[PDB]
């Protein structure tokens, strides 16, 4: 019958399992591709 010591286990128990493991790699690849776009910026002459 605890209303706070047990809460800390709840977060661990409920950390977050739902496509977060495989899904995290998919978003990471999108960020590297945006970096290549800067090369076209040379045409801007800035």
């Amino acid at each position: 019958g605890v209303i706070d010591t047990s809460a800390v286990e709840s977060a661990i128990t409920d950390g977050q399992g739902d496509m977060k493991a495989i899904g995290g790699y998919i978003v990471g690849a999108l960020v590297i591709l945006a970096v290549a776009g800067l090369i076209y910026s040379m045409l801007r002459k800035a």
